[PDB]
């Protein structure tokens, strides 16, 4: 029988107004005796008629997937309004429904600490630069690296741990290996700045910067 | 029909030969209908007889679940030995099997670097104190807090990330409260320690102190 999975937007688009927020319904194990899938959508129980449904794509394991994505506005999706996708087709016993909204709960500022490395770190064959993230609530969150206005890449961000007050935290490290222009920047004294997008905060992102 | 899911040992047993590290066969979604279930354990293919069936477990959604515990012996979950659990049940078309062993490479000795909080974090309601891991594999571990040899339990550790090594990284963050008799031993210079445990490193355990 079909199964259904809906997907939330993600937390940079929801927190620039720039950017396109989606809720996406995906129906997959759709069968070739009954194929035709019906979808309806409410936004906190009221229908709603904008979203847009691609057409039904075959899988390699013959039954069919299909599709439809549903634009947010970023203010509602902050405000806690629910989004249910209701699926209809004619193997089920009744309709299929899923809903989705942001975590109940009152927003937490996230705090920013950034911290160089151990000074035993310099013997090994690199350096971390760590960014600390606390006290934020809900977990949805955007972290990145930068210097001298240009992206880091070679940085990973742990997933939100939570915290024992039912706040939450992560940290994220960019990694500046013994031998590389990174390493020489860091060297020099130039500036690394861990960014922070989260509805908490004042524009929705902050820096905290970090430097020899 | 009923559903199998197989785990591990949890990584401090199998460190420590004064411990009892166990994998464990849980079964879901067995009916009153059909309520008997067997167990079969083989390691490297081979039965073993000495597993022990819990008695079960009813849940509120009037479904049973049903649980065997296998003891196993330290170095042969260390040396990547095979454990097969196989479920029988009048309900399944055939028994089903599922297989688990410790994950395949080179073990990695974890780098550890202890980090004193952030000049800004006093400001706040609490400090920090940082323990980074990294470069290990594979990503079982165990980390504690202690200070004057007395466990300190204030503490959250974020799960293993993969780094771009193909090793696995963790920060754990011990919490000392602005207000706390904690906070006025950091303040004193007391020493904390990050303990770590992982099969790579000599005597399976590290600690690296930390001081104001
Ligand atoms: C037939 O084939 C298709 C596969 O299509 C393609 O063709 C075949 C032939 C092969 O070549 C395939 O390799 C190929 O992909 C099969 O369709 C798959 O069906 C399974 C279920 O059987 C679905 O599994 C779910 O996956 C989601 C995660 O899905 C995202 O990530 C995937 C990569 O991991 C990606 O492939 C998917 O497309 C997917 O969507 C995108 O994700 C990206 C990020 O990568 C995101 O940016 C996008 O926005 C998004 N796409 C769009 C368009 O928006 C996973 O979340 C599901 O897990 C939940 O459900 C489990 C139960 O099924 C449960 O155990 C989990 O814990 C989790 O449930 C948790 O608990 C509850 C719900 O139970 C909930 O409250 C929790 O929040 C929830 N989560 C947590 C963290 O707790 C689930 O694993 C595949 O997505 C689907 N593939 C595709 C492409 O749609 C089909 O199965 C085949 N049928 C047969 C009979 O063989
Ligand atoms: C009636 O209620 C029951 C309880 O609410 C329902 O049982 C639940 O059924 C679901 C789906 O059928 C199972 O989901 C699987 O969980 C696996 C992980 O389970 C571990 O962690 C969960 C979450 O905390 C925990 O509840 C479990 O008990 C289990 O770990 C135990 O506890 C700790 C925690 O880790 C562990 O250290 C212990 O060692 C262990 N206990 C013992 C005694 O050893 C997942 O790994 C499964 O993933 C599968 O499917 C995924 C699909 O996306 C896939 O990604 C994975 O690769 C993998 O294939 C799966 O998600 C729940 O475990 C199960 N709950 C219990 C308590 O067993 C029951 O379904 C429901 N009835 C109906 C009809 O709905």
């Amino acid at each position: 029988g079909p199964s259904v999975f809906l997907f939330p937007p993600k937390p940079k688009d929801t927190l620039m107004i720039s950017r396109t927020p989606e809720v996406t319904c995906v129906v997959v194990d759709v069968s070739h005796e009954d194929p035709e899938v019906k979808f309806n959508w409410y936004v906190d129980g009221v229908e709603v008629h904008n979203a847009k449904t691609k057409p039904r794509e075959e899988q390699y394991n013959s039954t069919y997937r299909v599709v439809s994505v549903l634009t947010v506005l970023h203010q509602d999706w902050l405000n806690g309004k629910e989004y249910k996708c209701k699926v209809s087709n004619k193997a089920l016993p009744a309709p299929i429904e899923k809903t989705i909204s942001k975590a109940k709960g009152q927003p937490r500022e996230p705090q920013v600490y950034t911290l160089p490395p151990s000074r035993d770190e310099y013997l090994s064959d690199s350096v971390s630069l760590t960014c600390l993230v606390k006290g934020f609530y809900p977990s949805d969150i955007a972290v990145e690296w930068e210097s001298n206005g240009q992206p880091e890449n070679n940085y990973k961000t742990t997933p939100p741990v939570l915290d024992s007050d039912g706040s939450f935290f992560l940290y994220s490290k960019l990694t500046v290996p013994r031998h590389s222009e990174t390493m020489r920047r860091w060297a020099h004294g130039n500036v690394f700045s861990c960014s922070v997008m989260h509805e908490a905060l004042h524009n929705h992102y902050t820096q905290k910067s970090l430097s020899l």
